[PDB]
């Protein structure tokens, strides 16, 4: 029925990265939707949208997320995930950072990313849309095939969760004891994201290379009740997953390895797709050849130092455009 959207976002050169040449190794064409990489010998790859080095946070949100957020409110499950080498901007893009000195409020911090922006807009868009709705969110991170709850307000972070097949959902799982915090309004948001960021920091003291190796699944489930002209009970449920994947360069890497075998299985149209053999592919089975509306943001470097992963990343992301999903709304 419908193709997975792939986008590419390149970041500006960082402090480590030397640029020798007068003209770029990575050129992004937003109009032609082409990323062109100098291996005058090139490989040019077309994507669904492309975002060069100076693309700001608000544009990414505007171009990619605003459209998807509308599908969430109709009650499609969506899933945006970020993919690419450590240091290209998967966390910058999906979470963002906090500007120093309290120069800006969270709502207006231009370093803010998809997660906080989205949560903010869910409340603006639904408050003046007439709907009866609630928002409850959760923050699960996978590391070494273990499940960490960063929003559980009480528990020690190293208390890890179990997963089991949802007896109500053919291609889904329930994460037992996962803290699903109800957000009653936008002013409850920051406090929740802070607690998430803090617990995360604690988990990093416990495990090696945690930032780069962890997958981070930040869900948000919109319950929307609506009365019909016929006097019925229209209860629709949007779910948006916002997934920050472990760095592409990596049992520690079982989930990332399996994500590859799944995508491979799907594109080459081989009958057995091994969702079941990793926690990530179990949690997101429905985002990959299922009934969810997936977008991948593939984050690349502009620089010669990281060309090899920049290109690995582009080939991996580009074959992912051939996956067909059959979106369905939850009532
Ligand atoms: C789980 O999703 C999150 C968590 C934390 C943040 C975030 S950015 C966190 C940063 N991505 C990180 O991993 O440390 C925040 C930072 C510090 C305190 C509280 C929040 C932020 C929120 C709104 C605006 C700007 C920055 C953003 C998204
Ligand atoms: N699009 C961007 N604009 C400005 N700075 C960026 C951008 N993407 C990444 N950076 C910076 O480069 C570093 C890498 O970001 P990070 O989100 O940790 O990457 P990842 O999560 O992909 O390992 C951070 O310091 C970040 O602020
Ligand atoms: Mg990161
Ligand atoms: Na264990």
């Amino acid at each position: 029925m419908k193709n997975i959207q792939v986008v590419v976002r390149c970041r500006p050169f960082n402090l480590a990265e030397r640029k020798a040449s007068a003209h770029s190794i990575v050129e992004c064409d937003p109009v032609r939707k082409e990323v062109s990489v100098r291996t005058s010998s090139r490989k040019t790859y077309t994507f669904d949208m492309v975002f060069g080095a100076s693309t700001k946070q608000i544009d990414v949100y505007r171009s990619v997320v605003c459209p998807i957020l509308d599908e969430v409110i109709m009650g499609y499950n969506c899933t945006i995930f970020a993919y690419g080498q450590t240091g290209t901007g998967k966390t910058f893009t999906m979470e963002g950072e906090r500007s120093p000195n309290e120069e800006y409020t969270w709502e207006e911090d231009p370093l803010a990313g998809i997660i906080p922006r989205t949560l903010h807009q869910i409340f603006e868009k639904l408050t003046d849309n007439g709907t009866e709705f609630s928002v409850k969110v959760s923050l699960l991170e996978i590391y070494n095939e273990e499940l960490f709850d960063l929003l559980n307000p009480s528990s020690d972070v190293s208390e890890r969760l179990q997963m089991f097949d949802d007896p109500r959902n053919k291609r889904g799982v329930i994460i037992k004891g996962l803290e699903e915090i109800t957000v009653h309004n936008k002013d409850e948001v920051y406090q929740i994201l802070e607690k998430g960021a803090a617990k995360r920091t604690t988990a990093a003291t416990l495990m090696n290379a945690y930032s780069s190796r962890s997958h981070s699944v930040f869900s948000v489930t919109i319950h929307m009740k609506e009365t019909t002209i016929d006097g019925e009970e229209l209860v629709k449920i949007g779910k948006l997953n916002l997934v920050d994947l472990a760095g592409s360069e990596n049992n520690i890497n079982q989930s990332l390895l399996t994500l590859g075998r799944v995508i491979t299985a799907l594109v080459e149209r081989t009958p057995h797709v091994p969702y079941r053999e990793s926690k990530l592919t179990r949690i997101l089975q429905d985002s990959l050849g299922g009934r969810t509306r997936t977008s991948i943001i593939a984050t690349i470097s502009p620089a010669s130092l990281n060309l090899e992963e920049t290109l690995s990343t582009l080939e991996y992301a580009h074959r992912a455009k051939n996956i067909l999903n059959k979106p369905e709304v939850n009532q």
